[PDB]
């Protein structure tokens, strides 16, 4: 099976790219695995595969760190993400996002059922399960527990049986058979939890699959619409069905080649302390746990030589910045197009720590509307900031089509020189606010409301008669003849390549 | 004379450092010299010395591009700036700014007069001067003329004869005997021009000195206090006197080892079209000239084998960001400390395009003040935005003492995660605004007023009880024992040094 359809194939693809380190020396899942992974993420190095995890018993488990973090080589920067999606390792961030959006406007390719698969090679059931005895990583020294769940897919189905949601949400070991995990509004796992609560179901059938087909974990991190099952979306991206096997102890379906599956229930009543956790914005608050829902684990099934993927998230650059903001950006672009706004492209610049999205404006179309930045910024915010796909994003930066939104430097240049502070901004005090951002939960105003802005970084004339400047840069301030004469003589004269 | 006291010694210092390319092939000062210089600045390469400029006659002139731009080696990034100031090429940005501020707390060392110097080796006088015939560079294809003046020092003296100002302001060739150049409020060349206008002088004695002592060009770019002669401040930085020679045709004094000096007058009545120009924010507006004062040149004196320095400014990274923003940040730091604010450090992050200054707060001292972000942000903006040193800066970012303000990434992380948009900002509509920024002159509100902000990127607890988080990074989320084990294993395991 190809790398995009098998986590095991994906690991072999990273090994063939020279993008993986096999660590055969013993590594402690108590901080050491996470510390190596963190330094890989901070230096854009090769993905670490921990083949010798201290305390690993009965084939549980190896750990892969930094599954979707960046490569240092500029030409292959997004290569680990491209290997999730059958793209070449030289794929741009735009190629990745265009691919994830491609299933927006084709029929779903429905999953197919198989009677067994590698995920059924081993099992532990009922009283034999002790999650406290498994080598679950301590991901940050001040975390409130061992975060087993940083890169698995939660599988949960609506009461009408029509909607099977796949999503990533963190969870830590809580007890011998229990996890505690974030189940927050407006995420689909919480929307589905509340539907079961409302009809009186105490224990909701649930599964958590680790080392899923790479296309599936990408869809799990994407805010595709309410009531759309990720399985068919994934099939449409991959151009063929995901093969699913039924769980042994409930009626849910998991990918047949998953590394590890937990089967059990999500409670609508039982709560337990969850966190703290070193989260996507780069912060942990020692001692600050909050009640979260309890997951009960009734069976574990796993592959021989099982691998648990691990995101050691925090400061730049890990899966929380390469997947969460970027895939929200892709969905915000599509919402803006839906609403008839002249947006061609969107990206979440890494410098914004997954709180910023830059929206590229088709300025020809914009001039036909005969509007102004003040009116346009308000309309963009009113569309985006009252939708789930805009929940985590606190600053939208509107830029003209001379700016590459995929280049942090271009976006920051437009922001700093085209958006007059206060004057060119529209502030949103009444929309849902992402409480995980420190300036929200640990700030000066309501933790769950407001703190958003649309920054108009189009110059005044872009709305009326058009661009009337030239960049003072090599590309735009010198004629083609002069540029070519320089580039042809560059190395001969003594400059670097 | 050492490198920091002689431009010619400084050029040889860059050559000794392997930081200089001698281009002995013919290079056209019409766009080709600037195009090479611009690509050097965009790639942080070696400074280009054009030894064979097409149209050079009688020793006028060679050109040095990118005299104070960045090196590519991260340990010597600021080495070209350090060689202006008798600092090692490994000097930090903090070392450079501390050296430039060192003269504000010690008595000036007054310049010494010499009867002659290398700048008197050659002369062109009166009717023999034809500036349109000199190899003045065309710096950007859409500029309104040949900007001869991008890295020279204007010398102008007050009516009472006691204050001699040295500053950098652009000027272009206007005619056979004239330049036109920016003389804008609140700059000292404009304050002194207005002193002369008020007593009815039409033509003010003036000189422009190119390839001055590198310490002198750094002070020329720095907003030292009103009425302080830069000569004595430069002496104090260097710890010895600048040697000055009198001009032949007026009573002004210029560095005796300058490469090239123009002697003449600055008009108080006559203006000529000036610009457009590819300016510090990265923009040229083709066809958009504005009236500026006329300089008349009556004599040229120059060294054998004279070198004209040239700044091909625009997009990152050239002299306008390495010197203008950083030296303003230095003066803003000193202003904050004189106002009694707990500011330890300040820098102008390159991503702000010399419009942002980050201010590092002593949070132990802040807590002793018992204040809050709203009150403190307003006080900082009131102190800074009502002073000349704050004029070019539109955004101040206040950060706690865990942020390295010299590191653009740490500043952006603090700004993105610790400053609630709107809520944590104080906007300034009534202060002077820097019209050259496109969102000012080409924006939605008054070109010369407002458009400023202080962003409070201190979390709420920093003002009261103290830092209550840990960064989710390698340095802060893992114990020293774990960090040491990982660092000691790193290369053996197969990761990059
Ligand atoms: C906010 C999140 C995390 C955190 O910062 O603690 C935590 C970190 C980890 C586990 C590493 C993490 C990774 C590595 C990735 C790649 C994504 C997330 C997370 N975690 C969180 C979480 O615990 N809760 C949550 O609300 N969303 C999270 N997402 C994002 C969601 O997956 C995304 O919003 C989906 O679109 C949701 O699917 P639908 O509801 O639309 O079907
Ligand atoms: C704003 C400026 C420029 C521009 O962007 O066009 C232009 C570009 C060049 C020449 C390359 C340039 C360089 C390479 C450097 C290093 C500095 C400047 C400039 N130019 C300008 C200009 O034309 N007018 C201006 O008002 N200030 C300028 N400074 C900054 C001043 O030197 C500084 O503000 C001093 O502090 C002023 O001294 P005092 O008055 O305090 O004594
Ligand atoms: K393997
Ligand atoms: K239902
Ligand atoms: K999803
Ligand atoms: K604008
Ligand atoms: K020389
Ligand atoms: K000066
Ligand atoms: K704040
Ligand atoms: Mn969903
Ligand atoms: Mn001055």
């Amino acid at each position: 099976e190809p790398p995009h359809l098998s986590f095991r194939s994906f690991v072999n693809a990273l090994r063939q790219d020279g993008d993986l380190v096999d660590i055969n020396e013993p590594v402690d899942p108590d901080l050491e695995a996470a510390a190596i992974t963190r330094l890989v993420c901070e230096t854009d190095d090769k993905a670490p595969l921990f083949n010798n995890v201290i305390g690993a018993k009965d084939g549980l488990w190896r750990i892969l760190g930094a599954p979707a973090s960046l490569r240092s080589s500029p030409k292959e920067r997004f290569g680990r993400l491209a290997r999730h999606l059958a793209l070449p390792p030289t794929a741009s961030a735009k190629d990745i996002l265009d691919k994830m959006l491609s299933a927006n406007s084709i029929p779903p390719i429905e999953p197919v059922i198989v009677p067994t698969g590698p995920v059924k090679e081993n099992s532990i059931e009922g009283e034999n399960i002790d999650l406290e005895a498994l080598p679950a990583p301590m991901v940050h020294q001040s975390d409130g527990g061992k975060y087993i769940q940083t890169y698995g897919m939660h599988v949960i189905q609506s009461p009408d049986g029509c909607w099977t949601n796949w999503s990533i949400a963190r969870a830590m070991v809580s007890g011998k058979r229990t996890l505690a995990g974030l189940v927050i509004s407006p995420q689909h796992i919480r929307k589905i939890q509340d539907q079961w609560r409302a009809i009186g179901q105490e224990e909701i059938p649930w599964a958590l699959a680790f080392g899923v087909p790479p296309t599936a974990i990408m869809a799990s991190s994407m805010p595709i619409p309410d009531g759309v099952s990720e399985a068919g979306y994934v099939g449409a991206i991959a151009g063929e069905p995901i093969k699913l096997v039924k769980c042994d102890t409930n009626n849910l379906y998991v990918p047949a080649n998953s590394e590890i599956v937990l089967e059990g229930t999500l409670s609508t009543t039982k709560m337990a302390p969850e966190g703290p956790f070193g989260e996507m914005h780069g912060y942990v608050y020692p001692g600050e746990s909050h009640p979260a829902p309890v997951y009960t684990v009734n069976k574990i099934t796993y592959r021989n030589n099982a691998i648990l993927p691990m995101s050691a998230c925090g400061r730049l650059t890990d899966e929380t910045q390469t997947m969460i903001g970027t895939l929200a950006a892709a969905e915000i672009r599509q919402l803006c197009q839906r609403a008839g706004l002249p947006i061609t492209d969107a990206f979440a610049p890494f410098v914004g720590q997954a709180t910023w999205v830059a929206l590229k404006v088709d300025t020809h179309r914009l001039r036909a509307m005969k509007t102004n930045g003040k009116a346009f910024a308000k309309r963009v915010g009113d569309v985006v900031f009252t939708q789930k796909v805009g929940y985590m994003i606190h600053r939208l930066i509107l830029v003209g089509d001379d700016i590459d939104v995929y280049d942090d430097k271009d976006v920051m240049w437009a922001f700093a020189t085209r958006c007059r502070p206060g004057t060119d901004e529209v502030f949103f005090d009444d929309v849902p606010g992402f409480w995980l951002i420190p300036y929200m939960s640990h700030g000066n105003a309501e933790a769950i409301k407001g703190g958003k802005v649309v920054s108009d970084a189009l110059l005044t004339a872009e709305y009326t008669t058009g661009k009337d400047w030239e960049s003072a840069d090599f590309k735009n301030s010198y004629p083609k003849s002069i540029q070519d004469k320089v580039l042809n003589s560059w190395e001969r004269l003594g400059f670097k390549k």
